[PDB]
């Protein structure tokens, strides 16, 4: 992909791909509250990093011009607000106030880096991204299970991630203190680099966390003994025995010289370290530090927060911040998601339903039925 191509795929793209009726629909949730729409801040960045927001639209039609006129490389959507973003010069200190937006996740395979081996930083292959794979499963099974939230939208960030959009009427209500409550929650690794053990668990399990595990025990033998291999030498394996007891250090040392692989060294673990609970929960502490998601807290915490727009178009990749199918989590591939030259391609090699002739379809298509869903709420 060459992002020089990029103005002019960004004109075409936003002119006859983006789905900006789906958008709408979305965005303006059914009608039922007025100024809604109205009073949502958008951000766009253009060419030349010009960033700008308090962005705000009448209806639709205004968003295709503003959006068409302006070809913005980034757009991000922000909460609903007291007034109108547009008019906030016009409102006084102390009454221009965020007070509804979706509950948000932002998942980034960059916050694993002290934990996989294949790649780093921005890198994602197909041995890491596993990890987004239990972390979509995780969070939206508590999401679903645990808190009951039914309208869901998980979506490609481009490149490295996955947002998660949690719009039920009654979350887009959530002060930031239940947010940053349902953060902590859903939070199991804390620390930053000076801490090395991330995990400790209670004698006692909450059921979040057996849940977690549990889903997390049917990756961990593919993504961390075989993929990963994270008990491969050395250097590797001390990481691991940083995260239990001294007193079990050399007894591991030498059964992992002694063994081959890193199946046979994590079943090593694993009864070295059953066996020095009798006298805790090791192996999970390990398993969670080394699968279970992290979340930062500021970007669920603040109603403010502008986030990735679904649809956007990623400036160095070029894929398209596409939707993601829950039903068929474990087959998302983030490298046959469609780049917009492809889409473009497509669409120049053939007026409401040309998007529907491109790759870009399905994820509409799951867009919609998040929509559907949306609609059969707000009615009964
Ligand atoms: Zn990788």
């Amino acid at each position: 992909f060459d992002p020089t191509e990029l103005p002019e795929l960004l004109k075409l793209y936003y002119r006859r791909l983006f789905p900006y009726s789906q958008y709408y629909r979305w965005l303006n949730y059914g009608g039922v509250i007025k100024n809604y729409f109205q009073h949502r801040e958008f951000s766009f960045t253009l060419k030349d990093d010009i960033y700008i927001r308090y962005q705000s639209f009448n209806n639709q039609s205004d968003l295709e011009k503003e959006m068409q006129a302006a070809n913005p490389y980034k757009i991000d959507i922000g909460a609903v607000y007291s007034h109108r973003p547009n008019q906030h010069n016009t409102v006084k200190l102390g009454a221009f106030q965020a007070q509804e937006k979706e509950l948000v996740f932002d998942i980034d395979m960059t916050d694993y880096d002290d934990v996989r081996r294949c790649c780093s930083s921005a890198d994602i292959c197909p041995k890491c991204w596993t990890l987004m794979t239990m972390a979509i499963r995780i969070i939206d099974r508590a999401l679903k299970e645990d808190f009951g939230f039914k309208h869901r939208l998980w979506v490609y960030s481009g490149r490295r991630g996955v947002h998660c959009w949690v719009c039920d009427e009654s979350v887009r209500k959530l002060s930031s203190a239940v947010r940053s409550g349902i953060v902590e929650y859903l939070s199991l690794v804390k620390g930053g680099q000076d801490v090395k053990k991330k995990v400790h668990l209670s004698e006692k399990i909450h059921p979040f966390i057996r849940k977690s595990i549990n889903i997390i025990k049917k990756y961990f033998e593919e993504y961390a003994l075989v993929n990963q291999d994270i008990l491969e030498n050395k250097e590797s394996w001390d990481k691991i025995l940083a995260l239990v007891p001294e007193t079990i250090h050399d007894e591991l040392q030498q059964s992992f010289q002694k063994s081959h692989n890193s199946l046979q060294r994590w079943e090593h673990l694993k009864k070295v370290a059953s066996r020095y609970q009798n006298n805790p929960w090791l192996e999970w502490e390990i398993m969670l530090q080394y699968c279970f998601p992290r979340l930062d807290i500021n970007v669920s915490k603040g109603i403010n927060h502008l986030l990735k727009s679904p649809f956007s178009v990623h400036p160095k990749t070029g894929r398209i911040s596409v939707p993601i199918d829950l039903q068929k989590v474990d087959q998302f591939d983030p490298f046959t998601v469609p780049t917009i030259s492809f889409i473009c391609r497509e669409l120049d090699a053939i007026r409401t339903r040309d998007y529907k002739k491109t790759s870009l379809a399905p994820y509409v298509k799951v867009f919609e039925h998040f929509l559907e869903n949306l609609d059969k709420s707000r009615k009964g």
